[PDB]
DNA sequence: GGCATTCATGT
DNA sequence: ACAGAAGCC
């Protein structure tokens, strides 16, 4: 909780946001020695090209304000950090856009955000990892392979950096196997390591998102939900819905994977925020 | 254990 | 859209 840097910076966001919400998705989420996540406060190591450091951020929210401290190792590229941080806690977001085209689904919890990532390959490694396991389950898993593979601070000794394209690449299958998963995920996951490491991975939101996630299903490992659910998190797309969900099914009382595709065409070009408001929203239903 | 979600494949 | 590998009681 000491600052990590001399260096401050503030980041605007348009209320309404649930910060309490927010810092509490990403803390279940959180990989041990990768980020750390608590009451008003997150922080975590990061790669910004060949900078390296430690990031935290601490809502304000009497002033509609977000805290950025920066090591002195992120400071040359300040900028880039900021607009991390900002993909990440979705402050460009305006709610009100949002929540009115929400319409019923948006009044409950309208400072819902879309909880981004730091890095689309990271995200992407999470989403694979995250897979078929519990959310609490993929976040001790995560920190195994962080913890073989993820590269230490010189300067923050307590974090490590989430695993490069490179070390990802360069894993032997069955290693990753052994810190506990099936073989055909550890093979996804280099696969992936190898298609971001030779372009072949969009690591900003492509223009048609639609047909870059066509791309990504043809991945091993990589499905429709999967593929879905990343692109959400780790494009920030934020009209992206998935019928398939299982939670979602639940919610749709005797409803086909094809017949809420329309249902859900009534929330555009804002369906991920849909697809976050329904799964916590307990109280919602649909409009029969 | 036989059965079942649950997401990934392939005809 | 239409039928295999990975907790449930």
């Amino acid at each position: 909780m000491a600052d990590i840097g001399s260096e401050f910076y503030t980041l605007n966001w348009q209320p309404p946001y649930d910060w309490s919400w927010m810092l509490g998705f990403l803390a279940a989420r959180a990989v041990s020695s990768v980020e750390t996540v608590a009451d008003s406060y997150y922080a975590r190591s990061l790669a910004v090209g060949e900078y390296r450091g430690v990031v935290t951020a601490i809502p304000d929210i009497a002033r509609h304000t977000l805290h950025i401290n920066l090591s002195a190792g992120l400071e040359p590229v300040a900028a880039e950090c900021l607009a991390k941080m900002s993909r990440l806690f979705d402050l460009q977001c305006n709610p009100q856009i949002v929540n009115g085209a929400l319409g019923r689904l948006g009044a409950a919890r309208p400072g819902l955000r879309l909880p981004g990532c730091v890095d689309a390959f990271e995200q992407g490694v999470r989403a694979i990892l995250g897979q078929l396991v519990s959310v609490a389950m993929a976040a001790k898993l995560t920190a195994r392979v962080a913890q073989l593979y993820g590269e230490r601070l010189d300067d923050f000794p307590e974090y490590i950096c989430f695993p490069t394209p490179q070390r990802l690449a360069a894993a032997d299958p069955q290693a990753l196997k052994a810190l506990g998963m099936p073989l055909k995920r550890a093979e996804a996951l280099i696969h992936l390591a190898n298609a971001a490491l030779e372009g072949t991975l969009p690591m900003t939101i492509p223009g048609d998102v639609e047909q870059a996630m066509k791309t990504l299903q043809t991945f091993p490992g990589i499905g429709r939900w999967t593929a879905n659910y990343f692109a959400l998190r780790g494009w920030q797309a934020k009209d992206v819905f998935l019928p398939d969900d299982c939670l979602i099914k639940q919610r749709f009382p005797g409803m086909t994977p094809a017949q809420i595709r329309r249902y859900a065409e009534r929330w555009k070009p804002w369906r991920s925020y849909a697809l976050l408001h329904i799964w916590y929203t307990e109280g919602w239903q649909p409009d029969e």
